[PDB]
């Protein structure tokens, strides 16, 4: 029943500082009776609860077994690129079309996000980016990590996108 | 066709400081021009090509979908305690059962490794090990990343586990 998010992209565009930043803010303590120890650590999004991974495809990655697996679990998926990186967002649709090979499926929650906008060594303009959110028909939002900004708004435009996902 | 090895075990244990290991002297790069780049780094255990993925259940995984799915994926599990963390021995066998359940098999190709070997601490004695592997019918092996004692012995000996149950 829980929403399944994943957060995909490049190598070193925030994939770790924006979740850690999310549970940070949303983890609670529940109690359940029926588990060893009496209590469980969740994520809670808009009043969803939320199961959160990071498909990440470099770096040690580059040994996993997991990609498609990881893909077929998500529900919804943050597509994050850095702003100041160019070739990250490059890199973005090949991960959108993985996402919809594997999942055999036109239609797929996602959300583009632009990290590290406090940073001004910007090569990849909004208007690019918008233009690539509007070619897929998807929401795309700015997000610093570092000053705190949007992060929260990220996430909850992914929640609102399963949330509709789940109702067609 | 790759082999495919899961390490797990509780929070802390050296997981990731047994694979980082195991990467930096079994990685090659491999020439392949059906890729864009030409070359991919693989690893090359015993004359096998493997990939590696690292199960974890605490911290940031506490949140993961992703369990289950390592279970099925994984054909051999390299399940790791600490000998100075009692509370991580106890944690091995759920964690077989759990394999054991997900893959539905009475049979899974897998190695009890008791890392941290340099350490004096110890809490758990060669022998207590030693009998819960004969239990399960597998090797035991102690490590230490820190000092490089019997890293590569653990994954070379889970990859000859692997083999023999792929002539079964
Ligand atoms: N300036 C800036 N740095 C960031 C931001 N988010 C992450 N970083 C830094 O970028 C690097 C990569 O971040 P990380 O979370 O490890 O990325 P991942 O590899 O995609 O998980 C680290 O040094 C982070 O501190 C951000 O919004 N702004
Ligand atoms: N003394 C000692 N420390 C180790 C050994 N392996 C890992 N560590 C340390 O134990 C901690 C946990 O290791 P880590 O690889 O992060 O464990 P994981 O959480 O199981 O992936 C780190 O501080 C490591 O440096 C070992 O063989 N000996």
């Amino acid at each position: 029943t829980e929403y399944k998010l994943v957060v995909v992209g490049a190598g070193d565009v925030g994939k770790s500082a924006l979740t850690i930043q999310l549970i940070q803010n949303h983890f609670v303590d529940e109690y359940d009776p029926t588990i060893e120890d009496s209590y469980r650590k969740q994520v809670v999004i808009d009043g969803e609860t939320c199961l959160l991974d990071i498909l990440d495809t470099a770096g040690q990655e580059e040994y996993s077994a997991m990609r498609d697996q990881y893909m077929r679990t998500g529900e919804g998926f943050l597509c994050v690129f850095a702003i100041n990186n160019t070739k990250s967002f490059e890199d973005i649709h090949h991960y959108r079309e993985q996402i919809k090979r594997v999942k055999d499926s036109e239609d797929v929650p996602m959300v583009l996000v632009g990290n590290k906008c406090d940073l001004p060594s910007r090569t990849v303009d909004t208007k690019q980016a918008q233009d690539l959110a509007r070619s897929y028909g998807i929401p795309f939002i700015e997000t610093s990590a570092k000053t705190r900004q949007r992060v929260e708004d990220a996430f909850y435009t992914l929640v609102r996108e399963i949330r509709q996902y789940r109702l067609k």
